[PDB]
């Protein structure tokens, strides 16, 4: 249902990320999400360390 | 701007995952990340239980 591949890329970006944009925007949002997830994992590890 | 769908697939995999590769590589990286995320959530539950 796509006229071209560019709008399909935008649709993929909108499906996997809230903010519409290009493939670079998709990569940036996913990188920020993975960084935040790593920060949360390290926070859990620090909670381990505080309990210990 | 993509030459072909295979190149576009490689670009999608590179944007969503650090390691370049095919759709199978994308699925593998995302599945191991799902396993890591599930382990983190079970760690959070285990900390609930440890405080309890």
């Amino acid at each position: 249902g796509f006229q071209n591949l560019s709008e399909f890329v935008t649709l993929i970006v909108q499906a996997v990320t809230g903010a519409p944009g290009g493939l670079t925007d998709l990569q940036a949002f996913l990188t920020e999400r993975w960084g935040d997830l790593a920060d949360a994992f390290q926070a859990v590890a620090n909670l381990i360390d505080a309990i210990a």
